[PDB]
Parts: C-alpha cells; sequence; structure tokens
C-alpha cells in the first residue's frame, strides 16, 4: 500500500479528515480533506493555519472542549460530541476523535482529528420522544 | 503530508476502510484497517484475499450487486446501502463505498472501500414512520 492509495483512501473518507499541529495555545490546521470542505461549508483556503475553535462559535461552554484540552496536553486520544456551526450558520452535531500521532520525519507529534456529523440521528431521538 | 500521518488517519478512521484487487469475477481483498475488524466480526486472517460478498451470506439478492459489478467494470465510484451480516449473524446496513483507483506503482486498478454502518439510524426512521 502506496501513499497514493492512502491518499485516495482519505479523500473518498466519508466523515472529514484533518491533520493538524500545536502551536502553543491554538492547534492549527494543516491539512483538510474534501469531506471536511462539504461539512463545515468552507474551503481549503480558508480554512487551513487556523485553529478549529470557529465551528464552535460562540458556543464555548462544552464540556467536550475542557476533555480535549486535556487529553492532548497529555498525549490522549479522545472521543467527544460537540455542537458545531457551519459557514452559512447550519448546526451539526459533530462526534470529533482525537488522535496524536508521533511523525518520525519531524519527531513533532500530529494531532488527527475524524469529524462524523451525527446531527441526523439526534434530531431523530428528540422527534421521536416528543411522540 | 507524509505517508507515515496517512497510514494513521486511516488507522484512525471511524468508518472501515480496505482495499481490494480484481481477480476475474472476484474482488479479493488485500488491506484491512481495524474499523473493518470490529465491524465485520472478521479477523484480518480470515477477510484478506477473498471477496467481500460473504458479507451478505444467504441474502445474495440485493440490485446493488448488478450496481457495483457495472461501477468497477466501467471505473466509476459507486455507492450502496446493503444488508450484511457479522461473524455472529447480526445483521447491520452497510453503507459501502467503493472509490476505483489507479496505482502509478504496478498500473493497476484497486478498489477502495468505505463501509459506514447506518444500522440504527434505519431503525429510527423507521420507528418514526410508523408512528406517523
Ligand atoms: C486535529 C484536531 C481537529 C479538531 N477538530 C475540531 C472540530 O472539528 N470541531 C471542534 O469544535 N473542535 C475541533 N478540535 C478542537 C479545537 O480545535 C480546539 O483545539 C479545542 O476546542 C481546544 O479548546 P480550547 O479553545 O479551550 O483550547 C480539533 C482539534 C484537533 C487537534
Ligand atoms: C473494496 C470493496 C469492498 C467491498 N465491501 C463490501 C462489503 O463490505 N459488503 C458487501 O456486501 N459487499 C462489499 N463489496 C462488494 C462485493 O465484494 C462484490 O464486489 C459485490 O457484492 C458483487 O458481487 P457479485 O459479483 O457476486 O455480484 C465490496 C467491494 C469492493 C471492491
Amino acid at each position: 500500500i502506496n501513499a497514493q492509495l492512502l491518499q485516495s483512501m482519505v479523500d473518498a473518507s466519508n466523515d472529514g479528515i484533518v491533520v493538524a499541529e500545536k502551536e502553543g495555545d491554538d492547534t492549527i490546521l494543516i491539512y483538510v480533506n474534501a469531506a471536511f470542505e462539504y461539512l463545515t461549508g468552507y474551503s481549503r483556503d480558508e480554512t487551513l493555519y487556523q485553529d478549529c475553535r470557529f465551528l464552535q462559535g460562540d458556543d464555548r461552554d462544552q464540556l467536550g472542549r475542557a476533555r480535549i484540552r486535556k487529553a492532548m496536553a497529555e498525549g490522549r486520544p479522545c472521543r467527544e460530541v460537540l455542537r458545531n456551526y457551519r459557514k452559512d450558520g447550519s448546526a451539526f452535531w459533530n462526534e470529533l476523535s482525537i488522535t496524536p500521532v508521533k511523525s518520525d520525519f519531524d519527531q513533532r507529534t500530529y494531532f488527527i482529528g475524524i469529524q462524523k456529523d451525527v446531527s441526523r440521528q439526534v434530531e431523530l431521538e428528540r422527534e421521536l420522544a416528543e411522540l
């Protein structure tokens, strides 16, 4: 399995896949896939080198950002569900999966983020409960 | 992005990711990530070098197969929602995504599969429609 096949495996992923490096208090993105651009509504040019905190908008009082911050500082994987907002403003429920990985090229730990949209299932459970 | 990061991105994927090659009427597997092992219940040793039609079991009557065979022969991506069964026999709705790709290393057309489990979503919508 070569890097070309691996790259196309990433581009064919249903969930969004991003890679982010740490720059102090903010971890900025260095790679986004096509699934991330359609999920968030942003393009690769306007999403690189910026922390993914913009997806949270002003909904900054969530339990996930705290567990995410603690796990990354300790090199621990974590999975949290966050309420994020697209460029248009639509709110989508994101089952984010962060995995710190060690790049042997520069011996720098990078962070991989898998974004899965579960907003449709959350709306189903709420609608069935109201019935 | 180097090849080590791309491999870690595949191993961290929630959905199952596999790579298969064409061997006539069959399309045997050559790579299986950890997600495909937990989702299908079959180990890498069992699922390798065999076509993925075994997940269908006895439910081989699905119109998605003819659409899959058409897309792979015409080198076109395809997505189908099929009824597959794990090793325990528990049925699960698999949103399969096949993307034919040309490996420049050997000029052989490989096929990338993305298995997404949507079992409960189908159950929830079915429960919603019956209540409506
Ligand atoms: C690789 C990676 C991907 C991330 N993706 C998202 C995301 O899609 N949505 C989100 O709300 N936060 C995401 N985050 C988390 C934020 O970027 C940020 O690091 C986190 O909210 C830290 O909270 P803080 O603002 O208190 O420091 C991601 C983090 C990493 C490292
Ligand atoms: C990479 C790849 C992954 C596949 N994964 C599945 C799968 O998970 N479940 C399934 O029912 N069919 C899967 N298929 C389709 C079957 O392997 C097979 O091609 C299809 O069922 C047609 O079989 P047939 O020739 O007997 O009609 C996959 C095909 C490819 C190329």
